[PDB]
């Protein structure tokens, strides 16, 4: 139901071994840890959640971009990249969060399919 | 020392009347409100802070993209766009945070000058 | 060796049935048709070429964005999106050209892997 | 009536000294040279044309990204970034073409005002 894909705009490659933390907003407006992992050699992170657990609500996907750039020896601007969105039940729908990283910039999009 | 510029990729226009909230991480690791404003007819937000008040720190620039799209009658994907960065850690700099918005995507970059 | 992936930033979806034309630069500096097709329901276009035919050289990938937006009833800015690059033999390497489309903007990146 | 702004996503700076060539499609369907210039210290290129000369037409704004990256000692992916659009077909407009550059990626948008 939820996949993350991360690309590197400097090297033209998947962004490999990037830590990704997913949080769900709780009733008291705090961010509860939900799922996490590291991107694969294809820049993808699968297996974060299941349809049973991924209920409607507000989610935050935090991509640890600073550590990624530092491990490449490159000085980055952002602490991390944060993608915050609402999951809404609207028929069967898979969410892909994609991010394209540069040292001082990033782009993110959602691919939501049935 | 801190300016925000927001563009609309659907209309090919400045993103006008976008609310922007800036936070600064406090010594107890909470986000403290630091400044806020709205983008002008040119999509720019000036006057958020002064060189005196804009000390070293970790800052979060929250661009209220959902309220922007909904005020135009559009249901967007993201709750907001969040830009988090350490500022002024090598002395005062001037920061422009630019964002380019679509209903399911956004790109952000920083222009940092001395 | 060469794949094209096209995403829609307005709808948060693959860009389906987008015409894509690939050209190779000829010795007289003209653009010779090389391969073409339409993106699938996943926004992907596979099978454009083979390793035997995809020799080093300058290539142009033209994505017919204007017709895509017009078929959705949306007025776009660009005539098409053009991605021009050199293919260089540098060990075994697959090229993915990705593009993320909005009516007045697009982003493109290359994912080049072994 | 036509301005070009170019930013560097690796350095977080204006892209300075970027060559830009503008073409206009002629009645015989060839690209005729129309104007050219280079971006300034602020990453902006002004003065390309006048309201009198900038008639209706299909225009191509070629941003010489490869020479930019190579002059900085970097081997980039794309030959250039090409922005192709019909202009002034509903009367004179002011066009800003903005581009945000990385070695393997770029994003471009247009700001069109009346
Ligand atoms: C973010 C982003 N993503 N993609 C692009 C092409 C952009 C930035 C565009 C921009 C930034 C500034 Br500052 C400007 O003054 C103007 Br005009 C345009
Ligand atoms: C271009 C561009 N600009 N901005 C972003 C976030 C993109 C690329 C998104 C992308 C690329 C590939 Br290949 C995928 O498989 C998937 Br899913 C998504
Ligand atoms: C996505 O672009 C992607 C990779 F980065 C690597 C692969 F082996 C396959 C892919 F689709
Ligand atoms: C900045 O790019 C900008 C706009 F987007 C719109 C305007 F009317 C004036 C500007 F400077
Ligand atoms: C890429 O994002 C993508 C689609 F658009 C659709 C799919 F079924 C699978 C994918 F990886
Ligand atoms: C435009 O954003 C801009 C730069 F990128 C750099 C400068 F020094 C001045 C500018 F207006």
């Amino acid at each position: 139901p939820l996949m993350v894909k991360v690309l590197d705009a400097v090297r033209g490659s998947p962004a490999i071994n990037v830590a990704v933390h997913v949080f769900r907003k709780a009733a008291d407006d705090t961010w509860e840890p939900f799922a996490s992992g590291k991107t694969s050699e294809s820049g993808e992170l699968h297996g974060l959640t299941t349809e049973e657990e991924f209920v409607e609500g507000i989610y935050k996907v935090e991509i640890d971009t600073k550590s990624y750039w530092k491990a490449l020896g490159i000085s980055p601007f952002h602490e991390h990249a944060e993608v915050v969105f609402t999951a809404n039940d609207s028929g069967p729908r898979r969410y892909t969060i994609a991010a394209l990283l540069s040292p001082y910039s990033y782009s993110t999009t959602a691919v939501v399919t049935n």
